[PDB]
């Protein structure tokens, strides 16, 4: 039984006028209808689910709003009365850092999201479902424990491994993050912490800037718990799966966790504005069903996918929809962009992305 | 003969935000959308059919230049110019004043080149370079009174204009004619004392503002006399508004000898319009713009200056402002597309009720000295 | 009580093109748009709202069923169905008939939905196992007659649903009330010969179609009586709508006794509504559709299915749907934010013209036997 | 004097509702507002320079409808009476392959156009101008001699060195495309002949998928008067500017053009959906600054840009702008990404961006 999470509130994110900061006339950066961050991909996402026939096959599960004490196992008291007040002004405003805004009463669909990630990881863990993927937004991996940043104003993925740790009793989860950019936030919160084991594939210095080399590791007893895996931009199929194969995968299995929480992002497509990798639906396709086969064998099949970044509204929808797929096991719609997209490459494995990808795996052996 | 446009790229940019008509609010579960009801999308569409059309050949291109605070000051408060300041200052932009309206960062900049569109081309026509123009400017103006915007509009364009002619050019006699479908509340509250600009205003009644626009409304002191409000009902058409023009308007600018006409000139009345309930046609707007250019010529050398005010119709805007740009230029070169379809909606006969909302304001005429 | 509610994915995916109302034309200088008069958005925030106010929870939700080619036939003739097919299978789509409207490629599958989902929600009312329902649909029916496709229209959704309640569940009488500010030019043509479906259509007079819509329109042979038109004038609003409903609609409902009452329920009469000069505020929907939910209580054992039909502002017509759909679940949950703005425009005073086009059909009353 | 063309036509291109192909049902291609290709991108980049005030010290040039005689200089007979066929449609239709399509009067735009790079490339040859950049739309350099393809209706740049060779007597023109994709249009149509050296930069298959090779060299007398760049998914200025001084300037000098047409895309920048290079808007401008300055060494400055692809509203208006700057001298708006995107690299030459350069050096000395 696959759990499948939406809510309207999700396409009603309010990113602005403006491209990625807001729109300002002294820079000449001319306002325009669709944030790059606008919550249509996400949506169409969504609608794609449903009329491709996949919700027929889908078990809906309603979001029920984070509480206070659910964000407080990821974040800061400052952090949550922070994004309280930004959310009461009256056209919202400043999230801390000057270029994401949070629009007015936003505060709301930020809880609705980290508590669509928890209810699916409640009923996926207590074994009412089998797997899910909960299709949240705004996302969550670049909010570290005490700010917001990068489109994120809590970290979905961390707000539900500190659900399956303190209120499910589970010793040990796992986030694996294949958004494009450095999941800098989920690394911030568990950097301390063996029991989430935190895993980011990613194109290197995409976003942040300074931050998702191979050498931030974690610390104390948290040290060899955290794996970076910068990947060069131009990375295609043949690099992602041969870093699901040669690091992801064996971490996953070194480290035997209770539940697997995907963060999965789409913005490594082919076709997406905010990274240049190369990856195809294809490619996801293959991602996904690797890392659920996995959770069969280490387990009991307990995964939950939560979606973080991609901001292709063409092509995300088929992405996300090839993952959709290998959950439910019924392939019943082609990509229509496969032939226009399979042409241009990132099918071989270059020798620059193995070595990328070979730098990791000495690091296995620190995950006890 | 010489027709003067005013376009300027920013007039495209003013930021409306992601609501509809006041913002977007989650608790009120107000959506965000992309275009907001006064998206300026409406008036570059209005640009870019003079441009496509061929018009642009037939006109001289006039550029906006920034209003000076002198010049803002003609038509408002310093304190009203001072909180613009502020709030165009802000990091994000912000409230302007009447809690719906929002204007974006830097916005100012916009609402200087606007009024400044306006005065450049009464500066123009005035002096005799152009014989008369339309100044195609965003944001609007005609609902920001002395001491505050309302309603869309920051500064009162072409009060700032009138106030330059009459300062600066020494006219004794200005009119503005405000057919924008809403009350021009706020031109009539800036000249209410004062003879030397005539203000008429043609609007639904009680569209917008809620409690404003009245016949009653006359002026006060030496003023009395010297606004004229012709509240027309809902439905009203072509036939009310050529009637209104006959029967009040063009009587009206008679007698009082202007030396410059200044037109607010809103397509808001349109038949395909959101904000209004008005059945006018681009066929309505070209006779009420041929028969106002005509008065210009018998009483005041043909000096007449089109400002544009609201409209909010993507659709039908274009066709309707192409249609004065067509009266001004006489190069009639291009269909209305949408014609046949409005024309058998109705408008053109005038209504018993209609005809009395007008014939309210004709004794009003002679007290306009 | 138990409430159906269709929405369907697909219903937000018709294709409206390019254009504003026609395609766009180069030649015409119709410059392309983002959205279409009657792009799909308008409903789709309505569904969103529906859900996002919390009304979802108190519905029963209602597949739709792809309205089969024997459902259709029951409204429309071989030669249209046919006709729909071929255009479908086009590849890019194209012309369903009046020049005007296009339909997508594969659009088909979209009109078979929307009709099934009025034909669904029409079954589980009619056995018992609903009370009541609103079904979201899109593409829009009223406008669809017999023999073709017009107005946005493929096939006339509320007379796919009738035909199936007269032949599939063997009811003798049935009703369709047509609140839609446009004249239900299809659904009469498709009853007009037939005493057993009684047409009642509300409109602006002449708004859509142009020839179309007026009191002496009663239809034919043993139908004549049967069909009710009222055209009422621009510029009327709650007032007249409701003065409509109580010396019109509901004695005509009351003197047919249906079986179960139909209600092509679009909001384009709204107060913003682009295509059309009404001034109806979601209050005076909400106060519409509570009489005729009161009035299928007394006659036929609340059986009443609304199905939408236009609409075209994407800012207000969520709030008007909403208004509805709380008068079905009886659960009154958020206010009308824009009711402050529009109450001060008018149309609460029932005007003499207003009165006297109503009082035009009240003595085609006693014809309904 | 630096002439400047922008009609309003250039910004009502009717792209449809598709984000590709058209829109599908049976494939579940929801529709959208804009394709990837709608022409608020090239209009935005027009608003820029106004808002900007570049404008002021450009002169504005109108564009002149291409006539039958200028298009049959670049395209067959039958190409252009197709074109006016589907353009006479009453909803357009397809121009051939089955991808793009054509609105309805869409051969008026078509016309203006190409009628633009060739009004302003008389005017500049003539002498009445120094340089300029003609911001058309729709593009043309993936239309080969007999057909319509990759959006392009008419092949604007080779429309333009027609008119130079045959109406104003110049023996050797340059077209130098530094667009993403492959210039295949281009290439077709001056395949046989030396009088038209024809250059293209491009990410190796990205667009079309079976050309833009090395060993593509041309034939017959033309023989070594078509060079090819292709670069790996990835590069950014430094690969760019490399094969700048590398090949296409030696190349430029080699051949001595009288007059250098530039295809000007900017979808190899950093933000751009269709291609996965890392150019910035610094980079763009380095590149017109040194073709800029070649012009002047060699052809009494006569250089003429005109606008091929580029995909991001955002940015493409900023990389645009560059390039006006540096026709016109005056540089007075910053790039607003510049911090955002400077940090995402593409600033070192890499190895494999080294040799794909390499690899066209040899071919040099067959340019005489
Ligand atoms: O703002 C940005 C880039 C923001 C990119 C966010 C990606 C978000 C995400 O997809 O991973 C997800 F979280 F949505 F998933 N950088 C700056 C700003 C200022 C100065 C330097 C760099
Ligand atoms: O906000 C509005 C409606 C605003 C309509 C502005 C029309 C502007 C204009 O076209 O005339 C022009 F100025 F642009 F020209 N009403 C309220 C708000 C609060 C309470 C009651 C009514
Ligand atoms: O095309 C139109 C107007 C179309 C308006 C359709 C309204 C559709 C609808 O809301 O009722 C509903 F059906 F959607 F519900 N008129 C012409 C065209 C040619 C000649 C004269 C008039
Ligand atoms: O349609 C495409 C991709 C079109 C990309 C056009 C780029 C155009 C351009 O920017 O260079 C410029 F010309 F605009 F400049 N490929 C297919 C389609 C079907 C099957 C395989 C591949
Ligand atoms: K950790
Ligand atoms: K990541
Ligand atoms: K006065
Ligand atoms: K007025
Ligand atoms: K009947
Ligand atoms: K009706
Ligand atoms: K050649
Ligand atoms: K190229
Ligand atoms: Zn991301
Ligand atoms: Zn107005
Ligand atoms: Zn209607
Ligand atoms: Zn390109």
């Amino acid at each position: 039984a696959i759990g499948y999470v939406w809510n309207t509130l999700y396409g009603w994110v309010d990113t602005g006028t403006g491209s990625l900061a807001a729109a300002n006339l002294t820079a000449r950066m001319q306002p325009i209808s669709h944030h790059l961050a606008h919550p249509d991909t996400k949506r169409r996402f969504h609608e794609l689910v449903c009329a491709s026939g996949q919700i027929e096959h889908l078990t809906p599960i309603a979001a029920v709003a984070a509480t206070d004490a659910d964000i407080l196992r990821a974040h800061s008291a400052a952090h949550l009365e922070n994004m309280k007040r930004v959310s009461n002004l009256p056209t919202g405003g400043d999230t801390g850092d000057g270029i994401a805004m949070m629009g007015n009463g936003g505060l709301e669909i930020a809880r609705l999201s980290a508590g669509g990630a928890v209810e699916l990881t409640r009923r996926v863990a207590t074994g009412e479902l089998s797997a899910g993927y909960a299709l949240v937004n705004p996302p969550g991996h670049h909010a570290p424990h005490n700010a917001a940043m990068g489109f994120c104003i809590f970290n979905n993925t961390s707000v539900a491994a500190g659900y399956a740790r303190a209120v499910l009793g589970m010793e040990r989860v796992a986030i694996l993050d294949w958004d494009v950019h450095h999941g800098n936030g989920t690394q911030d919160i568990w950097w301390n912490d063996p029991s989430v084991l935190t895993i980011s594939l990613h194109q290197h210095l995409c976003f942040p800037p300074d931050s998702g080399y191979s050498t931030e590791r974690g610390a104390g007893n948290g040290h060899g718990y955290n794996i970076n895996v910068p990947l060069p931009p131009g990375s295609g199929n043949a690099a992602y799966l041969h870093a699901m194969d040669q690091v992801v995968l064996p971490a996953l299995r070194a480290y035997r966790p209770q539940l697997i929480i995907v963060g999965s992002g789409f913005d490594a497509s082919m076709l997406d504005p905010l990274a240049r990798m190369m990856v195809t639906a294809d490619g996801f396709r293959q991602m996904a069903r690797r890392t659920i086969d996995c959770a069969a064998d280490i387990c009991d099949g307990r995964i939950v996918f939560v979606q973080e970044g991609g901001y292709s509204p063409h092509y995300l929808p088929f992405c996300g929809l090839a993952v959709i797929e290998e959950l439910t096991g019924v392939r019943s719609l082609p990509d229509p962009y496969h032939e226009f997209l399979a042409g241009m490459g990132g099918n071989t494995l270059l020798d620059a992305e193995r070595a990328a990808i070979e730098e990791i795996v000495p690091l296995l052996a620190d995950i006890r």
